[PDB]
Formats: C-alpha cells, sequence, structure tokens
C-alpha cells in the first residue's frame, strides 16, 4: 500500500499548529519550511485517471489537471455544448466548508464561454484574478469586455471600473435570458507566476477587499480565484485568506495543514518553497494586526 495511499494519510492527516506568538516571533526555519514544503505531496492527477476524452484542448497546461472528485462539471443548463469539461476544481475554505472556491486557470480564448457557463451555473457573484503586466496572450485573455458582449448565450456588460493602488475592482452584470445577476471581478497585478507579490500588504488589502464584499444571495456561490495555470498564485491567495480566517478565529494558524487540504481539492495548489515561506511572513504581519 500504494503511492495513492501514502499521499492521502499525509495530506489528511499531517499538520504543523503555530501560535500567533510562535508565528510572529519564532517560526521554524527557512530550512525547516523548505524541507516541510518538500515533503508534501502534490496530488497531480495523471492523464490516465482523467477519462475526458478532447480535454486536453481545453488545458493550458498538458500535466496541470482538475482532480475527478472536485472537478466543476459544466451540466450545459444554458447551452448545447458537448462536453461537461471545464479546469477547474471546488476548494473547501475555512475550517472545511465546503464550495467556498473556485480554483481554476483563466480561461483560454476557446474556454470564455465555458469560463461564464461556470459563474452562472456556480451562481458566482465574485471573481479575482491573479495576473502580471508582461503575461502574454497564451499564459492569460480579456475574456470580459470594454463595454458590452454576448459570449455565448451571456451578456457581460460593465457596470463600473474603479482603480485601488494595488488592483482593478469591476463591477459586471452576466444576464442569460430575463435574469441578470451582479460579479465582482478584482484583478491583482503585480504577481509574477512562480514567484510572490511584492509584498504582504497588498495581498492582506486584496483578502480584505474580498472580505468586505457584500455578500448579496441567500446559497452564496463559491468566489472564483484564478491565475494561469490556477495553483500557484490561487493556491497562495487562497491559503492566505484561510489563513488569516484561522489566526482570527482561533490566534492559531496551521499553514501545512492549509496546503494539504488545498492539495486535496486540487493538485499542485502553491508552487514553490519560496510561496510558502512567503505565506508564513505574510500571516506573521497580519498576526499584528488583530485585536487584543
Amino acid at each position: 500500500n500504494t503511492p495513492r495511499e501514502v499521499t492521502l494519510h499525509f495530506l489528511r492527516t499531517a499538520g504543523h499548529p503555530l501560535t500567533r506568538w510562535a508565528l510572529q516571533r519564532q517560526p521554524p526555519s527557512p530550512k525547516q519550511l523548505e524541507e516541510e514544503f518538500l515533503k508534501i505531496p502534490s496530488n497531480f492527477v495523471s492523464p490516465e485517471d482523467l477519462d475526458i476524452p478532447g480535454h486536453a484542448s481545453k488545458d493550458r497546461y498538458k500535466t496541470i489537471l482538475p482532480n475527478p472528485q472536485s472537478r466543476v462539471c459544466l451540466g450545459r443548463a444554458q447551452s448545447q455544448e458537448d462536453g461537461d469539461y471545464i479546469n477547474a476544481n471546488y476548494i473547501r475554505g475555512y475550517d472545511g466548508k465546503e464550495k467556498v472556491y473556485i480554483a481554476t486557470q483563466g480561461p483560454m480564448p476557446n474556454t470564455v464561454s465555458d469560463f461564464w457557463e461556470m459563474v452562472w451555473q456556480e451562481e458566482v457573484s465574485l471573481i479575482v484574478m491573479l495576473t502580471q503586466l508582461r503575461e502574454g496572450k497564451e499564459k492569460c485573455v480579456h475574456y470580459w469586455p470594454t463595454e458590452e458582449e454576448t459570449y455565448g448565450p451571456f451578456q457581460i456588460r460593465i457596470q463600473d471600473m474603479k482603480e485601488c493602488p494595488e488592483y482593478t475592482v469591476r463591477q459586471l452584470t452576466i444576464q442569460y435570458q430575463e435574469e441578470r445577476r451582479s460579479v465582482k471581478h478584482i484583478l491583482f497585478s503585480a504577481w509574477p507566476d512562480h514567484q510572490t507579490p511584492e509584498s504582504a500588504g497588498p495581498l492582506l488589502r486584496l483578502v480584505a477587499e474580498v472580505e468586505e464584499s457584500p455578500e448579496t444571495a441567500a446559497h452564496p456561490g463559491p468566489i472564483v480565484v484564478h491565475s494561469s495555470a490556477g495553483i500557484g498564485r490561487t493556491g497562495c491567495f487562497i491559503a492566505t485568506r484561510i489563513g488569516c480566517q484561522q489566526l482570527k478565529a482561533r490566534g492559531e494558524v496551521d499553514i501545512l495543514g492549509i496546503v494539504c487540504q488545498l492539495r486535496l481539492d486540487r493538485g499542485g495548489m502553491i508552487q514553490t518553497a519560496e510561496q510558502y515561506q512567503f505565506l508564513h511572513h505574510t500571516l506573521a504581519l497580519y498576526a499584528g494586526q488583530l485585536p487584543e
């Protein structure tokens, strides 16, 4: 028993709780953090674990695939399309709450309409986007409109653009037949893939921008988080939020555990050790702004 049984056992049980104090005043050494991050299994799936034909055309990277047990299935309630496929996964949030996020790649030109179908079906009201200015056509596409565009059966229109210093908030609507819904769009640039943000301040503010985003609905939908591959930056963002939530509720955080649980939801979440180190730096900062 069995690369897979031993991977799952690890991800399901590994933990390393850290108090507000230990985080601030005695974190694990950069050495320990590296050695620790390497021990975490990736939980990638092989192309052999997904029997979907033609999914390859819908993936930005051949090796970054949604785990089947949490994959988002497009039920096609609003269109005629062949598959149910989109490279995306439900992600559990604080304390295991189901479907708090959906982690996905940024759409490619041929998956723009699948994305919006996901946004609709899942009743997404908040999209968080992580990118860099250098990022070209092949890593990222402008899948929202200038004023107004039809994407498949939807009308997306831009109701407002406001430029905060570290991100752009766009208020959109998406409308299908008679039903028109609000979606808040946060684009956070200056975050290159395989790297970290310039510093933690801007990330914590992005996280707050999301916290203080009014929760209109009765069965609130998942927050969509995306980047080119949908795991590195998307992982850091989502790990930072969950981590802040644990610190706030419990005065401690388990980062190792958090990362492990994200990899159960979608393989590869958090790509580099340096990103894992940054998570500790950011969360250490966050502790200091907590009451008292």
